[PDB]
């Protein structure tokens, strides 16, 4: 089991190379699953996600490797099994997103079921009813959806009553293949689902309103291929950004997409922080203050993301005043306060909303890691605390973060990896 030993009171500064997003990567790596020549990816980052779900495409039959310049090349010409196995679909709940396309492409497609999350409640009820709304019947045999479809699926009008990335994405996938035209009315606008769709695009299809709650879709007979290069990840831009904002250090990060971080870089300015956005790079000075604490509100995409939640709970927990953070998305992603409680911090929590009182110092301990995305704050958090701190079970980091180590130390952590 490893672990980190990461020893604090340091300013984090310097310059970070932002990755493509994994969130990006994922559902176009599943949407691959529609294509009937090569495809080349660049820009994937390298974690445990991607490997994950390379393991899932090649017991399709899907032929994919990262070769030596890092590029992710994908044939999924020769798909001959069907079915997404409960032993690699319960380490990763997202490939759900592995029914629509084989659906839609083949007719027929069987993936585990997801059980429980621990940062919340998870259903997968919108995919599944937006899919029958295609055509597909669908069935739960076995704890495996099962889904099936006599003929080419059929476009129609379709309002997710939810706001759903996985349900929108999903939809969409399935919808590129099937006849006539789909609509999408309420669809999640985020970042990450104009980068399928443009993906998508980039092999035939016809996707229109991508980013916006109303897409269109004008089905194919089938998709071809493409070179595409996955959207820099806002998500881990913002977090090396907290890592100045923390410290009062100052941070550029590199290849990033100007505009997917609105809401976060408002609060960071409302906090104190000198923003400098280019069009590639977005530069966060904290000039050596303290943050001043700052409200958060979670929600769908342009609002504040829930994925850097945790992040702005320890910019306040350190930040000077109260505030209030609400989480909207997930109702009991909140398990890194009492993690940070034990290094000094201090917040109470009620229902879905945390009232934190900033403090000057945090001091180093142990804690334990739980969220791929955001228990990267207990990692933070013990490079500005005093005396040493102990992340365990990072396996989870590893999931949503490529070379957090290197990419830290580079701004001068002192952070190493051990077990035991
Ligand atoms: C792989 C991936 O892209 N995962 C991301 C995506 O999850 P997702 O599940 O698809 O997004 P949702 O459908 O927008 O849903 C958010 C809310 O919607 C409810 N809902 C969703 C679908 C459905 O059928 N029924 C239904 O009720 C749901 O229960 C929740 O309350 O969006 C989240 C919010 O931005 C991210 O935190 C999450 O990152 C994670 C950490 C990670 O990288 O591992």
């Amino acid at each position: 089991m490893d672990k980190f030993r990461v020893y604090g009171q340091s300013r984090l500064s310097g310059s970070v190379n932002i990755s493509g997003a994994k969130n990006a990567a994922l559902p176009i790596l599943f949407a691959a699953i529609l294509a009937t020549e090569p495809v080349k990816l660049t820009n994937v980052p390298e974690l445990k996600d991607i490997e994950t779900t390379l393991k899932i495409l090649r017991q399709l039959g899907v032929v994919v490797d990262r070769d030596a310049t890092g590029a992710v090349l994908l044939d999924a010409s020769n798909i001959n099994h069907f079915t997404a196995p409960y032993e690699l679909v319960k380490t990763m709940r997202a490939s759900i997103w592995a029914l629509a396309p084989l659906v839609a492409r083949f007719h027929q497609g069987q993936v585990s079921l997801p059980g429980g999350c621990s940062i919340g409640a998870r259903p997968v009820d919108l995919h599944i009813s937006g899919l029958e709304k295609l055509g597909a019947d669908i069935v739960l045999e076995e704890g495996y959806v099962k889904a099936q479809v006599s003929d080419r699926l059929v476009g129609t009008r379709i309002v997710i009553e939810k706001v759903s990335v996985g349900a929108t994405l999903s939809i969409m996938m399935a919808a590129t293949l099937a006849k006539g035209t789909t609509v999408i009315e309420n669809a999640a606008r985020e970042p990450e689902i104009v980068d399928t769709a443009d993906f998508l695009n980039k092999m035939g299809a016809k996707i229109t309103g991508a980013g916006s709650a109303h897409i269109t879709i004008e089905g194919v007979e089938r998709l071809t291929g493409c070179e595409h290069s996955v959207v820099p990840d806002r998500i881990e831009t913002g977090t090396f950004l907290i890592a100045a904002a923390i410290s009062g250090g100052c941070v550029v990060c590199q290849n990033t997409k100007a505009d997917t971080l609105d809401a976060v870089i408002d609060k960071l300015r409302e906090a104190g922080a000198q923003v400098d956005v280019t069009e590639n790079s977005i530069t966060l000075d904290m000039l050596g203050n303290r943050p001043k604490a700052v409200n958060i509100r979670t929600a769908p995409h342009p609002g504040f993301p829930t994925d850097m939640q945790a992040q702005f709970t320890l910019l306040n927990m350190v930040a000077e005043g109260t505030s209030i953070i609400t989480e909207t998305i997930f109702e009991n992603r909140f398990m890194h306060i009492p993690e940070l409680i034990r290094m000094g911090g201090k917040a109470e929590i009620e229902g879905n909303t945390a009232v934190c009182h900033g403090v000057e110092q945090l001091s180093g301990t142990e804690v334990i890691a739980t969220d791929l995305r955001a228990s990267i704050s207990l990692v933070l958090a013990g490079c500005i605390a005093t005396g040493e701190t102990i992340v365990d079970r990072i396996y989870h980091i590893d999931r949503g973060y490529e070379h957090i180590e290197d990419k830290l130390r580079g701004l001068g952590a002192k952070i190493e990896r051990f077990s035991g």
